[PDB]
Parts: C-alpha cells; sequence; structure tokens
C-alpha cells in the first residue's frame, strides 16, 4: 500500500485501490516511464476472466452482492460465451461500465462528473449512415445549444470475424490542415493526415484556417464514407479578448464539443473500437495547447506583437503574459456565448474533492500527474502538491491503431 | 527492449540505451506508477562492486581504459578493502566522480553546466570549526560578487569508527521561520524545524521575515555547533518590479546563492554525508515556488489585490496574472543587482541541448519530468513536449535522514 501525501497540507493517504490493477504499465523498478504518451505499443477462456471480474463489479455498487440476480447474471453470461464465443451486456451494465471507464481514466481531470454521463445505446447498428444519424443525435443533445452535457455512444462491440465499427477521425469536430510548397501547414497540423483522407476519398477542399473536417464512418469491412457535418450542428465560439479591441481581428475560433471519437472502451473483456464521447472544455486545452502549441496552432508570437510585448528576451516573459491573455479570451468568449467551460483552477479544485470522495469510496484514485497538472500555471493549482499513483482498472478507455 | 522516447513538438526519436545501466532500483512496478512520489527510494564485497564500476567510469573517460594503470587501481582498491573494510579516492577521481553526481541527477534542469564545476577537497577537515571556515570560503568562491560560480565542497566521507560530519542546515542561506501568535509562522514556513534548533542550541532569534540563519554544523560524534554567517558573505537582492513600483513597499527579499547542504553523496560505494553544492537560480524557484506557494511566504493574494485584479473568481485568471508578475519582478531584480539568474525559457532551452549532448555521449539520459517541467507555463518551454525516462546512476547525490 503506497504512501500518498500532499505537500501544501500535510495529509497523507493510502492508495489500496492500486493493489487491484491487472494492465501492468510501463514503468520496472530499472526505470520509470511515466511521462511517455503512449505506454510500450497498442483460445477464449480469458473473455470469462474478466466478465465474472465486472459483473461482480455491477453488484458490488448495487449492494446486491451475493444471492438473487447476482449468482444468476453469472450464469447466462457463462451460458453465452459457451454457446456463441462471445456475450452481450445488459444495458445498465453498459451505462455502469461506461461511467466506471471515466472515472478510471488516470488522465482525466473532469471525473468529479463521473456519476452524470449519458448513455446512448447504438449496439443495434448497421450501417454507416445509421452511424452518422447517431453521432449526429449525440452531438446535439451534448451541444445543448451551449449548455454542454456529457455524452458516450456506445457502437456495436467487436466481434468473432467481420470487421468493426470505426471513427476514422480524432475527434467529431476536428479543424483541416493544410501544406505548400512551404512545407508550412494553414490550419491544424494536428489533423493533417486525416484532412488528406478525406480528400483521398472525395472531399473539395476548403480554403482557411477553421475548416471544420468531414467525417470518415467505416462501417464493418466495408471502405470508410464521408459525411459532411451540418453546420447547424456544430456549435463554434468566435474568440474575443473582453480589453483587448484588436484580438477578435486575429479571426480565432475554437468549437464547443470535445468528443473523442478513436478510443476503445472496454467493458467486461468486451471492446467497442467506436464508442466516441464527449464532454466540456477546460480553457487551457483550448487556450495554451490548441492555440499555442509550436505544433498546433503556435499563435503566440503574434499575439505578443500586437501587445507590444519585447519578444527580444525570453526574460520578459513575454510568452507567459500573451498565452495568459490567450486563456482570458477563450473564457471570455465562451462565456459570452454561453458555452460551457471551466477554467484550469476550478478543474483542478474539483479534482482534489473528487480524489476525497474517491479515498472514502474505494480506497485511491489511478492519476496520471503530469496530465492531471495543467500546462500553464500548474503549482498555482492544488494538484501540483498532490503526490498521485497511476496504474490500470478496468472498465477503461485504452488507445488502439488507427485503421490504416 | 530499450525505451523509444517521443518529441512531440519536433517528432524526434530516440532510444534511451543508458536506461539498461541503471545500478539501483526505483519505486515503480508494472503494476504502478510512483514517479510523483518526492522521496521515491525509503558489505565488502558490494562495496567492491560499487568501486570497481566507478573505476572503470573513471579510466573510461580519461581514454584509459584496460590499461595497466586501470588494473592496478582495481587491484589496489581491493586490496584495500581487504585491509581497511573501506578505501580512500584520489583527487582526480573525487573530481570526477563530483562532476558524474550532477551530470546524474534526474531532477536537475541545469545539467548543461554539468562539465564546469569547482571541486573543494575538504577531505582533511578535522573539526566543526575548520568545517565553517571550508563553507564561508565555498560561499565566497561560489558568490563572487554576483557572478555566480558552480561549486561543491567535499568533507571527509562516512567511515567505520567515527560519527559523520554533517551541516544540518538543508541550504546554507535560509530564512528563519518563527511559528506565532496567530498560530502563523512569520518567515519561511520551510524552516520551522531547523529554525526551533537553532534556537534550542543558543541562537538568539530575530522577529522579521527574511532573517538569515545560523549554520548548525556537526563534526564526528559532537553534538551540533552553532555558526553565525558574516552579513557581508550572504549576498541579498531586495525585490521590485520594473513598472508596479508600489512593488518595492513590500520589503521582499532573496538570496543570490542556492547551496544545498542535507544531500548524501555517493561514490563508487563510498558515501559522503556532508558535501554542500551550489549553482545559481532559475527564476521560477523563487518566484512561483518560494514566495507564491500557499505553504510558503504565499504572497499571490496580497499581489493579486495590489493588482487591482478581479480575485472575487478564478476565471479572470487572477492567479496566473499575479504569479507572471510575480517573476518579472524576480528577473529584474537579480539582473538590477547583477546576480547570475536564469528564467525558464533559457533554463529548459539549455536542457534540452543537455539532452542532445547525452544522447550522442552516453546513449541518454535520466530526467524526472514532473521536476524537469517549470512549475508555471509547463508547455510553453520545450522539454514538456518530450518524453523523459527516470532511472538512478551512480555517482549520485541521494537524500539522507535528518541527523535529529
Ligand atoms: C465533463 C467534463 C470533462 C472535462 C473538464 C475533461 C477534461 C479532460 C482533460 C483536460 C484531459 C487531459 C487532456 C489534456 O489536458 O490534454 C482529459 C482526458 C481524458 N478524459 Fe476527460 N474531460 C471531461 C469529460 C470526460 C468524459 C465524459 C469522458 C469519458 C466518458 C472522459 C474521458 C477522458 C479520457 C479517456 C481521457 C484520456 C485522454 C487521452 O489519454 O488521450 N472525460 N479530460
Ligand atoms: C548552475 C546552475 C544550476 C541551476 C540553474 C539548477 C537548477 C535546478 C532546479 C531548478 C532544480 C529543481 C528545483 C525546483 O524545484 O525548481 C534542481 C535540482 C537539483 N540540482 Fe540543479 N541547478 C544548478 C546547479 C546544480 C549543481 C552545481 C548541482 C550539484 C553539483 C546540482 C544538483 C541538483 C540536484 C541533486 C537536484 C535535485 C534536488 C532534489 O532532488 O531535491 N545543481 N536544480
Ligand atoms: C471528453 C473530453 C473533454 C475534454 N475537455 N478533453 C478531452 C481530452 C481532449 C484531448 C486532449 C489532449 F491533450 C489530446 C487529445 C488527443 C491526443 C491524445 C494524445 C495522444 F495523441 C493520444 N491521445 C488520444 C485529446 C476529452
Ligand atoms: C544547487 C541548486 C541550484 C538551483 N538553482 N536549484 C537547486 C534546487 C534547490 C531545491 C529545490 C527544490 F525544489 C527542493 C530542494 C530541497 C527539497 C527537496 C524536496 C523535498 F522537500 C526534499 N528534497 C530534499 C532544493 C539547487
Ligand atoms: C507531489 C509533487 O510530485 C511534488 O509537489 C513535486 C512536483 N514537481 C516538482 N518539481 C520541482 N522542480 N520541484 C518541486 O518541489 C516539485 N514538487
Ligand atoms: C512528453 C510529455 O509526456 C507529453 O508532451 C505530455 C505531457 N503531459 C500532457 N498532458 C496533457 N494533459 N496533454 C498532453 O498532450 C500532454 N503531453
Ligand atoms: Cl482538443
Ligand atoms: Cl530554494
Ligand atoms: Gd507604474
Ligand atoms: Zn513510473
Ligand atoms: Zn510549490
Amino acid at each position: 500500500f503506497p504512501r500518498v501525501k500532499n505537500w501544501e497540507v500535510g495529509s497523507i493517504t493510502y492508495d489500496t485501490l492500486s493493489a487491484q490493477a491487472q494492465q501492468d504499465g510501463p514503468c520496472t523498478p530499472r526505470r520509470c516511464l511515466g511521462s511517455l504518451v503512449f505506454p510500450r505499443k497498442l483460445a477464449p477462456e480469458q473473455l470469462l476472466s474478466q466478465a465474472r471480474d465486472f459483473i461482480n463489479q455491477y453488484y458490488s455498487s448495487i449492494k446486491r452482492s451475493g444471492s438473487q440476480a447476482h449468482e444468476q447474471r453469472l450464469q447466462e453470461v457463462e451460458a453465452e460465451v459457451a454457446a456463441t464465443g462471445t456475450y452481450q451486456l445488459r444495458e445498465s451494465e453498459l451505462v455502469f461500465g461506461a461511467k466506471q471507464a471515466w472515472r478510471n481514466a488516470p488522465r482525466c481531470v473532469g471525473r468529479i462528473q463521473w456519476g452524470k454521463l449519458q448513455v446512448f445505446d447504438a449496439r443495434d447498428c448497421r450501417s454507416a449512415q445509421e452511424m452518422f444519424t447517431y453521432i449526429c443525435n449525440h452531438i446535439k443533445y451534448a451541444t445543448n445549444r451551449g449548455n454542454l452535457r456529457s455524452a458516450i455512444t456506445v457502437f456495436p462491440q467487436r466481434c468473432p470475424g467481420r470487421g468493426d465499427f470505426r471513427i476514422w477521425n480524432s475527434q467529431l469536430v476536428r479543424y483541416a490542415g493544410y501544406r505548400q510548397q512551404d512545407g508550412s501547414v494553414r490550419g491544424d497540423p494536428a489533423n493533417v493526415e486525416i484532412t488528406e483522407l478525406c480528400i483521398q476519398h472525395g472531399w473539395t477542399p476548403g480554403n482557411g484556417r477553421f475548416d471544420v473536417l468531414p467525417l470518415l464512418l467505416q462501417a464493418p469491412d466495408e471502405p470508410p464514407e464521408l459525411f459532411l457535418l451540418p453546420p447547424e450542428l456544430v456549435l463554434e465560439v468566435p474568440l474575443e479578448h473582453p480589453t483587448l479591441e484588436w484580438f477578435a481581428a486575429l479571426g480565432l475560433r475554437w468549437y464547443a464539443l470535445p468528443a473523442v471519437s478513436n478510443m476503445l472502451l472496454e467493458i467486461g473483456g468486451l471492446e467497442f473500437p467506436a464508442a466516441p464521447f464527449s464532454g466540456w472544455y477546460m480553457s487551457t486545452e483550448i487556450g495554451t495547447r490548441n492555440l499555442c502549441d509550436p505544433h498546433r496552432y503556435n499563435i503566440l508570437e503574434d499575439v505578443a506583437v500586437c501587445m507590444d510585448l519585447d519578444t527580444r528576451t525570453t526574460s520578459s516573459l513575454w510568452k507567459d503574459k500573451a498565452a495568459v491573455e490567450i486563456n482570458v479570451a477563450v473564457l471570455h468568449s465562451y462565456q459570452l456565448a454561453k458555452v460551457t467551460i471551466v477554467d484550469h483552477h476550478a478543474a483542478t479544485a474539483s479534482f482534489m474533492k473528487h480524489l476525497e470522495n474517491e479515498q472514502k469510496a474505494r480506497g485511491g484514485c489511478p492519476a496520471d500527474w503530469a496530465w492531471i497538472v495543467p500546462p500553464i500555471s500548474g503549482s498555482l493549482t492544488p494538484v501540483f502538491h498532490q503526490e498521485m499513483v497511476n496504474y490500470f482498472l478496468s472498465p477503461a478507455f485504452r488507445y488502439q491503431p488507427d485503421p490504416w
């Protein structure tokens, strides 16, 4: 049982939940690989193992462990896999599993909200046109005219033989990225690859820096099909600053809905390669990483020039000053648009409360310090001084290979 | 089977082959990562194997591996460990071992400087009084009227028969911390323990916020003895802000010389419990950590209120704005006083150069991401997007328990 200390207050706890981890991480006594973005790289009796644990979890949480439906539901999954080699989740199990995978995500700082999650069950999906309608329902429900609500849509599970449902975009809303002889990029450099697949599959491109890409939706065994997103359905926020009048003229925008559409949801040994989930943004994601990363929109120096900052010496802290103002413009613009957003101080303080909750309830919480601490102003937030333990519990969201 | 390490800003990929030579083990397992823990860790034949590895390292660096001189040194050491249970370093080996310990320190962002280290050999020290003279000479040489120079003074090694030389103070320059009426702390709260000790040992305490502490110096098998630092030896910097003129009236100060004095230096199996070392400050250590940490001087809200920021809501980013200007004040003040200081942009850029040098020289570099990434503006610096591998090489600086 690892001892975990908070260096701001002096309080000590012990993480007993870590003792119950399975899927081993990347570290060994010889070396820690905690900072690696992808840990390492990405006969059916082991399906029954992960399923019996999950069903025991489910009846644990609804109190009804021992007797009744508990040691009843243990049998049909046994018989389902005995009969068919896989099994179907009950809808309440699918709901409970989706919430747990979120609760279990070590890199997610928004997990105080894990209990409020709307699960759309898309397991009877059959075509790519159907997926598109499901995705469009999700986006409409999640966006909710700017009053965002966490949501997940679970597409049919991976099957013995036969292909997989798959969204080729990394998120549901992505901006395009186009090159030149320059090798430079117009738009988002994170999305250069998928932008060229969209074109490779027939997308007439666009002119500028904020073109919402079309979706590539992959029904099982068939090639992807391009689906264009309705402009009515993609809520966006033009960026303005509350006091720097010229900021709006930079023409910056970002979208309302953060919806991750390329991770594999794993519940009770079943795999859902298409289960896009969405919540709402923390402002540093947009302001600091998407707009200021050198390999993203890289706008930092352009803003500093407009603020008349001394970009001729690092010790002026011109980068820090312009970055804060970009974050101020993000928070201001989303509030003025009445689009849900949370600043990194509010988010991290909520995550501390979540750590306290998870301590009482489960004896600890898997947390990835490098991802929980915000990318600006880290030590000004309470999670910086909190020691954390990182480990893998199931259900889980896992990374998966791109279908290329 | 060496870890692949990616830089996400640029797309670089390398493999850390040096990690495979890590000759001691840390707190992580495949089950769980403890990378974020502040304290991760906590006879003749194992002394011999450590000695042989270091001798091998020493003769590698002088392009004389395998020579007669190399093997005579190996056989000399084995003979000395057999006759006395220990051995003595040659002066050239001590200089090389001290530089290697800095080079090997995973939490140090200043390691581009590692080969430029002044080593004072104080292994002939006989008393606490001589120890004090050596320390004062170290402070004088390292400070160098504001043009700071990296240095380490090495006091006699641990040996069977006599107690250890120890410096009880955690740094050579520290400000007192006085518990108070309100139950509050006046001065530096990180230093209440050592402050209470000094008073026990006869120090007549002050009542200010920036009172420099005396040294408690322990000769073998002696109680610690109190030594006052001559005020003219301790170079200090009043803090002012280039454009916030009321900032100077806060009365804030910091000292020029960061000199860590409670770490143990390990070279070839030998242990030096007293070997204080010093460099120069990175500005975020002073501005962000020492002045803004809620458990330290905790000035952030006072500065924000003076700047007329809106401290009623976090979404105004008043904390970030106040902290940026505190860092500006530190950099301006130290430059104005002509005292060496490096900002976090310059320092992390030089660390990136260090990583590249080290990959060519040694096949990798041990680095603790959570300590290398600065506590403000993390993703604005290039180390943020660099994956790192943390592991323990010897020679090394290690933590040790407090002598009390
Ligand atoms: C409701 C408010 C939410 C907030 C404020 C939030 C915020 C964040 C942030 C800031 C990250 C780290 C990524 C980064 O900082 O660059 C993250 C990661 C993550 N979140 Fe949340 N999120 C929310 C909802 C959700 C939901 C609903 C789910 C799933 C059901 C989820 C699952 C995840 C996962 C799996 C990761 C890891 C991403 C990766 O490994 O690339 N989050 N979230
Ligand atoms: C010359 C300029 C130097 C700079 C700019 C520098 C910078 C730093 C910084 C910023 C940290 C982490 C402190 C923080 O929390 O912000 C650190 C840690 C450390 N430094 Fe350096 N340093 C320098 C010189 C040295 C020297 C000369 C030595 C030894 C000979 C050394 C050994 C270490 C060690 C062992 C640690 C880790 C301390 C711990 O684990 O608590 N440094 N350094
Ligand atoms: C629901 C939700 C709400 C919210 N506010 N944020 C998120 C996370 C957004 C995100 C942040 C990030 F920094 C990188 C990625 C994608 C790339 C990452 C990194 C690597 F490429 C593999 N991963 C997939 C995605 C989710
Ligand atoms: C030579 C030098 C130059 C420079 N510029 N900076 C430094 C770092 C100074 C420092 C920073 C820090 F963040 C923590 C500690 C000591 C405390 C650490 C943390 C925990 F309290 C126990 N350890 C002993 C010391 C050293
Ligand atoms: C709990 C957490 O790991 C701890 O507060 C660490 C984080 N990273 C740090 N990094 C540096 N350079 N200095 C520190 O004191 C800390 N504190
Ligand atoms: C190299 C480093 O581990 C990598 O850049 C990580 C660091 N922490 C991060 N944290 C978050 N939240 N998002 C990220 O993309 C990253 N990148
Ligand atoms: Cl994003
Ligand atoms: Cl310090
Ligand atoms: Gd002024
Ligand atoms: Zn680890
Ligand atoms: Zn701190």
